[PDB]
């Protein structure tokens, strides 16, 4: 998936890791959001099932259950660049983010300024 960064998916590998994808494994590609409410998005996988979650260590995981940890605030940038605060890490402003090679797992680095956080899961050609 397109980001203003090295475009990959927020893939929960079956081998317990939230990594991006130079070599898209086609299935374990965790990235599909189910909005609970207003600007609150649970990042589900429809093939691995697992939910893009965030921990206090400063890294993304594919949690089986949806928590605040998995609930991501639609910050958006307006222009289809869907930035998302992990609800629990509101006090750290930790957004979802794409690691520039073949990875995803962050927290502290990923704020409003890293191209990493600017996702496109919207009606646009560059999606």
């Amino acid at each position: 998936l397109y980001c203003s960064n090295g475009g990959h998916f927020l893939r929960i590998l079956p081998d317990g890791t939230v990594d991006g994808t130079r070599d898209r494994s086609d299935q374990h590609i965790q990235l599909q959001l189910s909005a609970e409410s207003v600007g609150e998005v649970y990042i589900k996988s429809t093939e691995t099932g697992q939910y893009l979650a965030m921990d206090t260590d400063g890294l993304l995981y594919g949690s089986q259950t949806p928590n605040e940890e998995c609930l991501f605030l639609e910050r958006l940038e307006e222009n289809h660049y869907n930035t998302y605060i992990s609800k629990k890490h509101a006090e750290k402003n930790w957004f979802v983010g794409l690691k520039k090679n073949g990875s995803c797992k962050r927290g502290p680095r990923t704020h409003y300024g890293q191209k990493a956080i600017l996702f496109l899961p919207l009606p646009v050609s560059s999606d």
